[PDB]
């Protein structure tokens, strides 16, 4: 009904923690003395593992957890300068999905038409 719908239930209904797609963690690095165990974290590897979590390094904020969808719009965004930290690095590895190295990155054949893929010159001689 929100944009073309016919058959469908109602809408797609969370399924349990209502996970999140995109999300970013915007940090500067140079909090390296106020929050030394913030960073220490992502010193660690821990959010290396989270392909649903970005972890840039902005150009010189203050660290703050961002949950996005895909353009860029940022559902949640709070600031971990001592909200909670620690738990901080769960939020993510819980409110994502562990793809395990997934995501829809390019794979076979995409909507072309014609020649987009060479390979040598199969001479063929049966």
């Amino acid at each position: 009904m929100a944009s073309h719908h016919h058959h469908h239930h109602l809408d797609q209904q969370p399924a349990a923690q209502r996970t999140y797609a995109k999300a970013i963690l915007e940090v500067c690095t140079c909090k390296f003395r106020a929050y030394p165990q913030i960073q220490a974290f992502i010193q660690s590897g821990r959010p290396a593992k989270f392909p649903n979590l970005q972890i840039k390094y902005v150009r010189g904020l203050d660290p703050v957890v961002k949950l996005l969808d895909a353009s860029g719009k940022v559902q949640e965004t709070l600031s971990i300068t001592k909200w909670n930290t620690d738990t901080v690095e769960e939020f993510f590895e819980t409110h994502l999905a562990k793809d395990g190295a997934g995501k829809n990155s390019y794979s076979v054949v995409e909507d072309a038409d014609g020649d987009d893929d060479e390979d040598y010159l199969r001479t063929n001689r049966i």
